[PDB]
């Protein structure tokens, strides 16, 4: 069913992540942490303070896909995930580390989304955007909703976090 899904995106935010590799995605699928850079990082932790759920949608670059969406659990925090950096990314380049639980874990093509726009951005079909670019409410649960149902997951856990 998607009712507890709904209930975990009611008065949601919503972030476009964009990683620049499929490794680092794995690794935030099994280890629950994403890290990204200072700008995007004190971003998500004004939302996370703001809102009773912060959803982050993570596509890889030139994959023409989503590759699912979790939920954030804590702000950033310091103090050593083995990202997979490209040349010019450094670990402390980056911010804190923030901890999240995976709502889904599948993918979404591109092409299944063609007809949501995000008014954050021009209005640009909602794959389009930067690391970091906020998705309109609305937008961003139509979304979600598009993913494949997720039937490893149970969002019992998550409820009680909110
Ligand atoms: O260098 S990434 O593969 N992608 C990225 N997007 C914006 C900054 N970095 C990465 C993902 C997670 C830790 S490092």
């Amino acid at each position: 069913g998607t009712s507890k899904l709904k209930y975990v995106l009611q008065d949601a935010r919503f972030f476009l992540i964009k990683s620049n590799n499929h490794e680092n995605v794995s690794l935030a699928k099994a280890k629950g942490v994403w890290s990204t850079l200072p700008v995007n990082e004190k971003k998500l932790n004004l939302a996370f303070r703001s809102a009773r759920s912060v959803i982050l949608i993570f596509s890889v670059r030139e994959s023409g896909k989503f590759q699912g969406f979790a939920r954030l659990s804590s702000e950033s925090h310091h103090g050593p995930i083995h990202w997979v950096l490209p040349a010019g990314m450094s670990a402390k380049m980056l911010g804190g580390v923030f901890k999240i639980d995976w709502i889904c874990r599948r993918e979404l093509p591109f092409t299944k989304s063609a007809h949501l726009t995000n008014p954050w951005n021009e209005h640009k079909p909602v794959k389009i955007g930067r690391d970091g670019q906020e998705i309109e409410l609305e937008c961003g649960t139509q979304l979600c909703l598009l993913f494949p149902p997720d039937e490893s997951i149970d969002l019992y856990q998550v409820i009680h976090k909110m």
